[PDB]
């Protein structure tokens, strides 16, 4: 009937737009927990992949590829941002897992049952390894955790090889509301920007500019930006697809314009679309990382 001690540097800020202030926190998590409530899809992902089952979750947000890991009678815990604390309290969970968008809900949830925050810390890759190992200990699935990490390391290396063999320069963009935002390699340990940098930081695409963030100003880029710097490969994340934005046109059609069609990437069939839900909503987790690996491996085929 053991517990496992979890200690991390918690962002005490509740807005995710606020300058973080980190404070070390420890929580005693029960081993082999029997009613887990998860708000962070990436933790939901990994818990499923190690053989677990989710008892409660923001159901309206669970991606179809993770739907299978819900309990047959799983209850709705809230949304990605907000908790139904009366429902949850009634449901008497024994472990609650929070992260990212739900990071701020930590203190309220922890009053109900031991809650851990598996927000991204530092490296996407460091987070993948730590969270998966830890959850392994919680679920009594240490062997499975060792195994999926081995698989994921081999898959990631496979994709990096594919990217290297494609060579060239690349640019990651995120389309939202007909607008374009340049993705940039993550500079610093700032975990706000780890997601954008994934394509460069984990998979090794060489950036079209040695300092994209600089040239970008932080402001959206024009179609003319693509044409100017003309990356060999263009990696596209349709953010509106992932968030359920109404009246939004698909990334594909947004990029179907006289300017972009003159781009090297377009004329050479070097525009690759990444899975919006995986790359933008979930961003972490075992099955999600596999989806990423398959997405990157598309360069091999072009």
């Amino acid at each position: 009937p053991a517990t496992a001690s979890y200690t991390w540097d918690r962002n005490t800020a509740t807005e995710e737009g606020a300058d973080p202030v980190y404070e070390e926190t420890t929580v005693e998590v029960p081993v082999d927990p029997q009613r887990i409530v998860v708000f962070d899809m990436a933790a939901l992902d990994t818990i499923g992949a190690l053989g677990g089952e989710i008892a409660g979750a923001p159901l309206d947000s669970v991606p179809d590829y993770l739907e299978e890991y819900l309990a047959d009678d799983a209850f709705n815990a809230g949304t990605l941002f907000e908790a139904d604390l009366i429902a949850i309290e009634a449901q008497q969970p024994d472990l609650i897992v929070v992260g990212g968008r739900s990071s701020g809900l930590w203190a309220d949830l922890n009053e109900i049952a031991p809650t851990i925050d598996l927000s991204l810390r530092g490296s996407y890759l460091d987070t993948l390894e730590q969270n998966t190992t830890f959850l392994g200990k919680v679920l009594g699935a240490e062997a499975e955790a060792e195994s999926v990490l081995a698989e994921l390391e081999a898959g990631i290396a496979e994709a990096k090889a594919a990217v290297t063999e494609a060579s060239g320069t690349g640019l990651g963009i995120m389309v939202s509301g007909g607008q374009l935002s340049a993705l940039s390699p993550n500079t610093g340990n700032d975990p706000r920007g780890a997601r954008g940098g994934l394509i460069y930081d984990v998979f090794g695409v060489q950036p079209v500019l040695e300092d994209i963030k600089a040239a970008t100003h932080g402001e959206p880029i024009s179609f003319e930006f693509l044409l100017e710097h003309d990356p060999q490969w263009l990696w596209v994340v349709d953010r509106d697809a992932a968030t359920g934005a109404e009246g939004a046109q698909a990334a594909k059609v947004v990029l179907d314009n006289e300017i972009v069609n003159r781009t090297t990437a377009a004329t050479e069939d070097h525009v690759l679309y990444l899975n919006p839900t995986a790359w933008y909503i979930v961003f972490g987790g075992v099955e999600t990382t596999r989806i990423m690996i398959d997405d990157v491996l598309q360069v091999a085929a072009r």
